[PDB]
């Protein structure tokens, strides 16, 4: 609108940007990554890296995001309200220089550990990300506009997804010698946000609430807002004020001790259970590895692929989910994902016999990935915002947020156990979690 108000969200999801690169960049280097790995074992001990070692060290790398994640998005409320909004943006990005520089330097080190570290520490950015952009681009924007363009967080993490997984192509830093740059390239999108980001406005909404400067949240409205008549806006602030101090912010112990709050609480936890444990991940982590399993022809791209449908089921989603009601959206998503990953097992198993199966694996990951940007994608947080008014909201998201990195670890951190175990049948287990929380969501899942 503005044009002062685009730079404002602008600047701020970069950081979206920075979610989903972090979040699949790890995919079609993983077997150059493992090489690297390996050569250092065999540097430091002079004898080749165990398979199961190197699956743990592997997985390790990849979940250590997750546990750091979880540490973030707990730690948003510290820095957002005390710092607020922009600055903790702009201080935050010391986390992606110093990730960078670990991840970066890990080959020059000859040190997995430098590279866990820093996915650790990209995984904290990344939560503390995931809270500070949705706010601040809900603050800063107007009210009409302030849901569409909410909505650029989620594009910013797929579309991030599809940039790390294009960049992982061995044509370009997803090989022996470019890899590290890979990891490290991050460091652009965050000095670009430095630069950014003190030129932007702070919350109108941190200056007059957080902070009591009513002037000057006048004053950046006014920037934000063309016209001189901000009113409106000053008013809305303030009757959000009134509304939001109508209630006791419940904390996270008075949640689960209330009988009344015991219930809501377990819908949006297994909710956020149902978007992680249906093996989404498991795709974005490592789909370049299951589809050279699955006798892919080029792997690389067959997951550039699901990127690509990542991304336009998320933008098609954006336009179905205001037409349709949460607890539909919900089930056939579930449901479509538990066909797909039976096509998958099918598919995995009838493939020594049919070489044609790998390319009925590309077809069952995108739908599986396709279905679950249209229901247990954006669902589990529409009905937790929803089963939450303002005084425990806060408190029920930051459980929903702990739910969600807790479920996206366990699944990254074993997919690949039960993958050597499993074989062909490792999808199934996805479409056992996936029809018992359909049925969970058929039965203890209201309609908002
Ligand atoms: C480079 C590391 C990150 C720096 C982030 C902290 C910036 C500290 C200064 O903040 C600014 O102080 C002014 C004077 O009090 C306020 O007018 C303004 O509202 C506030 O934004
Ligand atoms: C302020 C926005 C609130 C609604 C957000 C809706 C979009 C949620 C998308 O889920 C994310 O999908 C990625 C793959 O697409 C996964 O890798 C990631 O683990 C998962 O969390
Ligand atoms: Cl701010």
């Amino acid at each position: 609108l503005t044009g002062r108000l685009m730079l404002a969200v602008g600047g701020a999801v970069l950081g979206s940007l920075q979610f989903g690169y972090n979040t699949g960049v790890i995919n079609a280097p993983q077997k150059v990554i493992e090489e690297f790995y390996n050569q250092t074992w065999v540097h430091r001990y002079g004898e080749s890296i165990l398979p199961t070692t190197l699956t743990t060290l592997w997985s390790l790398s990849v979940a250590i995001f997750s546990v750091g994640g979880m540490i973030g998005s707990f730690s948003v409320g510290l820095f957002v309200n005390r710092f607020g909004r922009r600055n903790s943006m702009l201080m935050m990005n010391l986390l992606a220089f110093v990730s960078a520089v670990l991840m970066g330097f890990s080959k020059l080190g000859k040190s997995f550990e430098m590279l866990i570290l820093g996915r650790f520490i990209i995984g904290v950015y990344c939560g503390l990300t995931t809270g500070f952009v949705p706010m601040y681009v809900g603050e800063v924007s107007p009210t009409a506009l302030r849901g569409a363009l909410g909505t650029l967080h989620q594009l910013g993490i797929v579309v991030g997804i599809l940039i790390a997984q294009v960049f992982g192509l061995d044509s370009i830093m997803g090989n022996k010698d470019l890899w590290p740059l890979l990891l490290s390239i991050i460091f652009i999108p965050a000095l670009l946000q430095c630069i950014v980001l003190p030129f932007c406005p702070e919350s109108p909404r941190f200056l007059l609430i957080n902070r009591n400067e009513e002037n000057r949240a006048k004053s950046v409205l006014k920037k934000l807002r063309g016209t001189a008549d901000v009113t409106h806006d000053l008013q809305e602030m303030k009757e959000e004020s009134r509304q939001m101090m109508r209630e006791k912010k419940v904390t996270i112990l008075e949640l689960f001790r209330s009988p009344a709050y015991r219930q809501p609480i377990l819908i949006a936890v297994v909710l956020q259970l149902s978007q992680q444990l249906s093996g989404i991940n498991a795709v974005f982590y490592y789909s370049t590895s299951i589809f050279e399993k699955a006798g892919v022809q080029q792997p690389v791209y067959a997951t550039i692929g699901s990127g690509i449908v990542n991304t336009a089921f998320t933008v098609v989603s954006l336009f179905v989910v205001e037409r349709a009601g949460r607890r539909t959206l919900h089930l056939i998503g579930l449901a479509g994902m538990a066909g797909c990953a039976i096509l998958m097992t099918i598919a995995l198993a009838l493939l020594e016999q049919l070489p044609w199966m790998s390319y009925l694996s590309i077809v069952a990951i995108f739908g599986f990935v396709a279905f679950f940007e249209v229901g247990p994608g954006p669902i589990p947080w529409f009905i937790v915002a929803e089963l939450f008014s303002q005084g425990p909201r806060p408190a029920a998201i930051a459980v929903a947020g702990f739910s969600n990195w807790t479920s996206n670890f366990i699944v990254g951190m074993c997919f690949q156990y039960v993958e050597q175990l499993c074989g062909p049948y490792v999808f199934i287990i996805f479409t056992v979690l996936l029809v018992l929380f359909f049925i969970f969501t058929y039965f203890k899942v209201p309609e908002t």
